[PDB]
C-alpha cells in the first residue's frame, strides 16, 4: 500500500524525511491509523467485545534492535495480509533518534523517567511525557480486563537465560494466567517478578491502567541485523498468535519463576564487584561468597542461589547497581499468579 514508503522501521529512522499521519483501511478490513513518527495503530475488522487493546513497544532504548526488525516485519505482513489482525494494538517505536545515533540513549536512560516524580529537562524526558499521552489517548473508553502492554528490549550484556520477562509491581492484578501463557508460548526462558515500583514504561502501564504489562529482554544488544531472529522464533510466532487471536500452533515451555529479592543501589564511591563484564545475568551465589564489598558494608548472597541481574557499572551513588533474584515456586488464585 501507500501508507509507508519502505518500512515502518526505516520510514521512522529517517530524520530528513518526515512521515505525516495517514489512516488507511486494508483489503482485509484492517484499519491502520498512522499517527506520528514511530507510532502506528491497528484495529480489528469487527472490533468485538472480548478484543484486547495491546501496546507492543520497541526502541525504548537505542542499542536494542532485535525487536524492531521483528516488529518491523509484523507490520509488513499486516498490510499484505500475510498476517491477520484481531486486536486493537498500538505499535510504538519511541526514541528513534537514538536508534540512529547507534547509542543506548541521548542524555538519560529513557526507561526511568515515567514515574510521577519530577525529573530534569532531558531529551528522553520529552519523549516520556509524550508516550504518556499516547497511552492516555489509546486506553480511552477501554477496559482494563483487555489491556496489554509489551515493552520489547534486549540484554545490555550476557545472561544465563537468553531472554526473560520482567513483570511490574503494580497496585492492581497485573500477572494474569493469560499473560503467563503468552510468555510460555514465547518460550521466554525466565520471568522476574519485580518486588517494588519503578519508572519503566511497562510499570507505568500496569500502575495507571491495570494492564498486563511486561518488558521482555530478548537476546542481547546486537547491531541492527546481527540479532539472530532465529532464536526469537518462538517469540516471533507467539506475538503473531497474540495479535491474530487464533490457534496457538506450537508447543510452549514453562519458564523459571524468579522474584526480585532486593535492589543493590549504590551509595558510596568505594564500590566494587567480584566480576568484570563476563558476568552473565542470573549468576547465582552460595551462602558464603561475596560479589564485591562497598568500602563500608560488604555484599554477599543472602540466600543459597541468590542470583544477580542488571550488573551495571555506570551505576551512580543514587541509581541502582544490580538486582537480586531467588527462584520461587508459583501457583494461581483466580486467574492470577502468586508465589510461595
Amino acid at each position: 500500500k501507500s501508507l509507508f514508503r519502505q518500512s515502518f522501521l526505516f520510514d521512522s529512522l529517517d530524520l530528513d524525511h518526515p512521515m505525516v499521519a495517514q489512516t488507511v483501511r486494508t483489503e482485509q478490513g484492517v484499519t491502520l491509523k498512522l499517527h506520528q513518527r514511530g507510532v502506528l495503530e491497528v484495529i480489528p475488522a469487527q472490533t468485538d467485545a472480548a478484543t484486547k487493546n495491546m501496546v507492543i513497544s520497541c526502541g525504548i532504548h537505542g542499542d536494542e534492535t532485535a525487536p524492531m526488525e521483528l516488529l518491523d516485519k509484523w507490520i509488513d505482513d499486516i498490510v499484505s495480509g500475510f498476517q491477520p489482525v484481531a486486536e486493537r494494538c498500538l505499535f510504538i517505536m519511541a526514541h528513534p533518534q537514538a536508534t540512529v545515533r547507534h547509542v543506548r540513549f541521548i542524555e538519560q536512560n529513557l526507561n526511568r523517567l515515567f514515574d510521577d516524580k519530577p525529573h530534569t529537562p532531558s531529551t528522553e524526558l520529552a519523549i516520556a511525557d509524550n508516550l504518556k499521552v499516547l497511552l492516555r489517548q489509546f486506553f480511552a473508553n477501554t477496559d482494563e480486563h483487555s489491556r496489554w502492554h509489551l515493552d520489547l528490549h534486549c540484554a545490555i550484556r550476557g545472561s544465563k537465560h537468553y531472554s526473560f520477562a520482567v513483570s511490574p509491581k503494580a497496585r492492581h492484578p497485573v500477572r494474569s494466567r493469560s499473560l503467563m501463557q503468552f510468555i510460555e508460548q514465547a518460550h521466554i526462558e525466565a520471568v522476574m517478578l519485580s518486588n517494588a515500583p519503578s519508572s519503566t514504561f511497562s510499570w507505568y502501564s500496569a500502575e495507571h491502567y491495570a494492564a498486563q504489562a511486561l518488558t521482555l529482554e530478548l537476546g542481547q544488544v546486537a547491531r541492527l541485523g546481527e540479532n539472530l531472529l532465529d532464536r526469537l522464533l518462538a517469540f516471533d510466532l507467539a506475538m503473531r498468535d497474540l495479535i491474530s487471536r487464533h490457534k496457538p500452533e506450537h508447543l510452549p515451555r514453562k519458564s523459571v519463576m524468579y522474584r526480585v529479592s532486593r535492589t543493590i543501589v549504590r551509595l558510596h564511591d568505594d564500590f566494587d564487584f567480584r566480576f568484570s563484564d563476563d558476568v552473565e545475568n542470573f549468576t547465582a551465589f552460595m551462602h558464603g561468597e561475596v560479589f564485591g564489598h562497598d568500602g563500608d558494608k560488604p555484599l554477599m548472597a543472602k540466600n543459597e542461589g541468590e542470583a544477580i541481574v542488571f550488573p551495571n557499572r555506570k551505576v551512580a551513588i543514587g541509581q541502582r547497581a544490580a538486582l537480586m533474584v531467588c527462584k520461587v515456586n508459583t501457583r494461581y488464585e483466580d486467574d492470577q499468579l502468586v508465589y510461595d
